[PDB]
This record gives C-alpha cells, structure tokens and sequence, in this order.
C-alpha cells in the first residue's frame, strides 16, 4: 500500500497537476467559464475504500452527467512520443437541477488492492483489504504535503459504500464535499 | 513490488493488449505494412533493471528512431470518458541502416524503484532496488504466462546495463527479442 501510493504520485500526480490551471485556463475561454468557483479549479480524485473502481460514473449514478473533456496535454513520457492525457469535466444533478460541475476520476491502483485481495496464494479479508486501502489514503497525503502544487490543485474524496452500494449515492458524495469546502 | 507487477498488469496491460492486432492491422494499412515482420506485431516492454525509465528512446540511442504511433485507442477507465492510449513505432538500425520495426515503451512503475532508491527517508539502496526490480520482473512473467492475450501481444525486455561504458546497446538488445 506504501508502493502504490509512490507509485500513483510518481506515474500520474507529479506529471498532471502542475500543467492543470493553464488546461483550466483555456478551457474556461472556450467554454464561457463553466469552471469559475475556484472550487471547481481543483481535480476530483475518487478514493472508494471499497476498492471498487467502476469506468463509467454516469453508470454507477445517472445523477453525475458528463459535460466535456479539458484540453489533452501531450507530454513526452518513457518511450511513448506525446502520451495523451485527456480529463473528463462533470455536472452533479439534484433532483433534475445542476447543483455544480467538477474534474473526476478514481484513483486506479486501488484495484491493485482488490486484484491482489482475491489472489488464490498471497490473498486478504474484505477487513485487511480496508485497512491497506487506508494507509494508501495516508501515506499520498504525507508525499502530497511536501509539493508546492498539491493542495491547490487536487483533492481525495474517501468513501465506503454500504455492503448493500444503495442507500448511497455518489452525487450526493461529491456534492457534499464541494460545498463543504 | 508483488504490487508493482498486479499494478502494471491489472492497471495497464490488461485494457491494452486485446485491442493491439486491431490497432497494427489498421496501422499496416495506411502505413505501406511496415510492421510485416512476426517480430514487429508485439508491444515490447523495456525493463530496465537499473530502474533508468527517461522519456525519449532517439536521446537514450542514436539507433532507435520514432517513425510514427499506432492508431489511438479510446477506454472508459477510472472515471476518464475516453482515456487516450498511444504507443510509438520505431525503427531500429544497425550499421546506420534501417533492421527492424517494432512498438517499443518503457514499463513506468519502475519510476517507483527509482525515486525510492533516491528517498533519503527510506532507507533504500541500489542492491535492494535492484533486487524489487527483479522481483517486479518476475512476478509480472508468472502473472502473463497464465493469461492467453500475452501469447503474440506482449514482451518483456529485461537487461541489466552497467553503471558506467558503453559495451550495452539498447538497439542490439531490442533486435535480439525482434528476430527470436
Ligand atoms: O502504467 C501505466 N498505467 C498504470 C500503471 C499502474 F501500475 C497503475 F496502478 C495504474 C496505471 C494507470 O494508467 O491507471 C501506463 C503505461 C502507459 C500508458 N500509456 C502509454 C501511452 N498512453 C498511455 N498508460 N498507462
Ligand atoms: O495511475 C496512473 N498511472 C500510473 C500509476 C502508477 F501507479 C504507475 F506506477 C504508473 C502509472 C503510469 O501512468 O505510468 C494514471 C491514472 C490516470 C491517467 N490518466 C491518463 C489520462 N487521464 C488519466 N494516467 N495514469
């Protein structure tokens, strides 16, 4: 879990966060500034304990509507010449009504957990599964402290799901936590 | 390191391999079939064990040229609406003449190793990184002998470059996997 954490920040934060705001920049040109609270300036990163990580969020909850992609960045990255990197930005509905827009995805390597949990040689409990899933929510926050970007640019939103995932919403999840801020 | 290899594979390999024949086909046919070769229709993975991951193949070896990327393929992943996967073609020479086509990139994770071996906190030397670094190897070999889409889609390159010369040529390491 101490590995995956590294991993995620070194593979993908240390090379997507610094360029976001000029990708924000332009996309607020060209699309009558949509991201304005600087509440919606920052990236969504999904961090279900659950270890669930779904493809498509409009699925897992018809309530969050894809709107746009940001701008693609083109970085040259180990061997790939202009590897694509390609943003989705969503509206969160409430009762049929635009209650606010954000830059979501899930954290991947949290599938590692998973995968890894229900290997027949080396595998763990639901119950161990939660609590490395946790030092892996810890530890990309004590990495995270240290880079001057971080903060001001992304956020974890951590979550579990009932054993049942109804009684739970995931808009509402994402809701809550840009209006708290 | 066990978790680099179920990352690598289950985060990356695993969306990626089924859909590169389709991705070749289309590539040979607007592209005179430059991959005609066996040995040019595998995704080649550099592993380098030293856990040296830099960004461009033309500045690491004068002898690996980009000529051009495979088509795009689009994945909704993690949240990404249309996640964009690239892969680069590239030429490699021998003797300054054009030897082989092949789809070459370097297996990021190892980036970890690396940065770790570098954390002044950790603890982490070059004889245990490069210990993990075989360790990863290894565990992603058992993880892609016993899944069928690894077959004709997917090579490990793994080498162990000396710290300083110059006897090590990517290229000739590359050219070997192409013609086995
Ligand atoms: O290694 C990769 N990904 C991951 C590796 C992990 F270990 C993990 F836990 C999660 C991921 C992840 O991508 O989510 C990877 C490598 C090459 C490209 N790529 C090259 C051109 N276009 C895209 N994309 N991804
Ligand atoms: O987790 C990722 N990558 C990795 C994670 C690792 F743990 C690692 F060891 C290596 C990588 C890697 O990408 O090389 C990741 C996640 C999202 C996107 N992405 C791309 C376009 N939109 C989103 N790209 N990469």
């Amino acid at each position: 879990a101490h590995g995956l954490a590294w991993s995620y920040y070194i593979g993908y934060l240390r090379l997507i966060l610094p360029g976001l705001q000029a990708r924000i920049r332009m996309f607020n040109q060209l699309h009558n500034n949509m991201l304005s609270g600087a509440g919606s300036r920052r990236l969504y990163i999904l961090f279900p304990l659950d270890c669930g990580v779904p493809d498509n969020l409009s699925v897992v909850d018809p309530n969050i509507r894809f709107r746009d992609m940001l701008p693609q960045q083109n970085i040259d990255r180990a061997g790939i010449k202009n590897r694509v990197y390609s943003n989705s930005v969503y509206e969160i509905l409430e009762n049929g009504q635009p209650a606010g827009v954000c830059i979501l995805e899930y954290a991947t390597p949290l599938q590692t957990l998973f995968a890894m949990s229900q290997d027949a040689k080396a595998g763990f409990s639901r119950e161990d599964r939660l609590e490395q899933a946790k030092l892996f929510c810890r530890t990309l926050e004590e990495i995270l402290e240290d880079v001057p970007e971080s903060r001001n640019n992304c956020r974890l939103i951590v979550y579990q799901e009932p054993t049942d995932g109804n009684s739970f919403s995931l808009s509402q999840e994402v809701l809550r936590h840009i209006r708290q801020e």
